[PDB]
């Protein structure tokens, strides 16, 4: 029952964010929620082309460093460009077609659009620092490693497009296909939903902070200058991104928009703890992978865990979770200098 | 069985189009038609933001037009809005899940992206010009012609996108759904989207250039001149997106991406001309609602629908049509001047 066009003339400004009516028309004059009007806003003053960027030097350092230094560069390359690979097109097909207000709708798109321009600055990284690019491609997809980090993220994804597709198709109630009992529900729908962007927030506010760490750390010994030049226009879209989640998150839970959601957010608070303590302890056992052939100046296994638990209680309790570490100060106060924008806090 | 990252290893060179294993890593190094990456590098470097563009003065001259001149104009604008209204999400929502190559994937998104640009500027030039932009907005939804128009083109992409949800909740086959039968059909899913790239090519190709002839001939009365500056950034994104849907109209039928695909656009070749036909007779009735309480100094029923058939059948041709009008000469060479871009030909 998804309308790229819904004939209803509804007042968009008392519509949920969510599985309200399809948007219709796209105008801009008014907002619900004009927290998403500004983070367009900004996003589209940030546009950047990766091309711009000299990454040439990058060659040398990279072909200069030790073997276990290219391997840590090079897996957090990769994990990078799995990352955006997904945040590239995901927020697009799960998202839009749920979306029932037109500065939502916007947001979502503009957001996508700027992971694309991510993903093809990892490219531009690429294909400048190592010989045969497909090598490094190809792995992201093999990678033991990395393809366990895939599955799990990509599986908040995909449950909620699935059971989208079954309640445009087949309404709220209990159905018969092929002979199979098919219940579909609104309220856990709204919870596949949820913890996706639960998922989504912990993907783009720890994550990938983890990963700009390692890439600043590079940055600090004065090498691989040109990729932290990336990662910086990159971090800073990336504030823009976590914060949009996070205003999703808490009108979701606050009742403000939805009052079932908040119910339903309060139901699977445990759940969504659970689920960013998960994801924090991966990239934990991801810091084990990176500095399993040695460490380098500035940054090892340990140094890199007590970031991702500096960062994950930040986090968590900007959506409204419990914290799941101890309260601890920050371990690396030099990532600050890189982390810096002056139109917005990154 | 939509996957935000397939699993598997696949060369994405010897993917199809559409209908192959979803696209798991964004590259940007290797293309398999290098088409789609040169548009999204020229759609790129021509970002614009719509509010460089001063509309302040178009208010007076909109106050000052007759009523009739009035009415040619905002029916004009509200056509515009409805149109990438849909633009804006539609590409994203119904083509997406289909992709099995990258640099189609990022174009796609890189695409509908630059459409909420032109939707932001459409919202732009009504707050400037009118006192309730409200009313012109809800119009958009409630006027029986522009509805008209929505419901055919929109019904393009919800088919598609509904048969799509089947197609990757069901599988090919034959199915029971609540008891009733559903026949899944790769081949008739592949003609919903033929089709459908059929009626989205008439609609950027035909429908918006029919709008800028309008919007063009106000400018030709040193009327309206912001709305025009805006209309020329617009056109020569159009002349992009355009390009877009040609080449893989052209690619799908000529067979070389999928040799089925070939077989079925020679099935529904008629089709396509007659949908095509009624596009254009739909946009002379369309003449017919503008001007129908009197026409303005250079543009009036007659030329318009004269261009309309000049217009329909170069665009027909570069699809591999039959033309379905006299061969004519261009009733408005003074547009011209207007559709010129020193970096693509619009």
């Amino acid at each position: 029952a998804y309308t790229t066009f819904s004939q209803t003339k509804n007042d968009q400004l008392k519509e949920p964010m969510f599985f309200g009516q399809p948007v219709n028309v796209a105008r801009y004059d008014q907002q619900k929620y004009d927290i998403f009007e500004k983070l367009i806003e900004k996003q589209l003053s940030f546009f950047w082309r990766p091309e711009e960027v000299d990454v040439s030097r990058d060659r040398i350092d990279y072909q200069a460093l030790p073997e276990h230094e290219k391997h840590i560069f090079i897996s957090n390359l990769k994990y990078q460009t799995l990352l955006d690979s997904i945040q590239g097109r995901s927020p697009n097909v799960a998202l839009l077609p749920l979306i029932s207000i037109p500065e939502l709708e916007t947001w979502v798109e503009t957001w996508a659009f700027s992971e694309t321009i991510h993903s093809r600055s990892y490219t531009h990284i690429i294909r400048n620092i190592v010989n045969d690019p497909s090598v490094v491609f190809d792995d992201i997809v093999t990678n033991e490693q990395i393809q366990k980090r895939a599955e799990g993220i990509s599986s908040y994804y995909d449950e909620l497009i699935e059971m989208t597709s079954y309640w445009h198709l087949l309404g709220e109630g209990t159905h018969t296909v092929n002979g199979k009992t098919v219940t579909v529900s609104l309220r856990e729908l709204k919870k596949k939903l949820y913890l996706c962007l639960m998922s989504v927030n912990a993907l783009e506010a720890i994550r990938f902070y983890v990963s700009f760490a390692c890439s600043f750390a590079f940055a600090e010994r004065e090498l691989m200058e040109g990729n932290a030049k990336i990662i910086r226009l990159i971090a800073r879209d990336e504030a823009l991104h976590l914060t949009g989640t996070q205003h999703m998150l808490n009108l979701l839970r606050s009742g403000a928009d939805d009052p079932e959601m908040a119910e339903i957010a309060e139901e699977c608070k445990q759940e969504c703890y659970d689920l960013f303590v998960q994801a924090a302890q991966q990239e934990k056992d991801w810091a084990d992978y990176l500095f399993r052939d040695g460490s380098m100046i500035g940054l090892n296994k340990d140094i890199l865990c007590q970031y991702v638990e500096y960062i994950t209680n930040i986090r968590m309790q900007a959506v409204g979770l419990d914290l799941p570490f101890q309260t601890r100060s920050n371990p690396i106060p030099w990532i600050n200098t890189w982390l810096v924008s002056d139109n917005v806090q990154v």
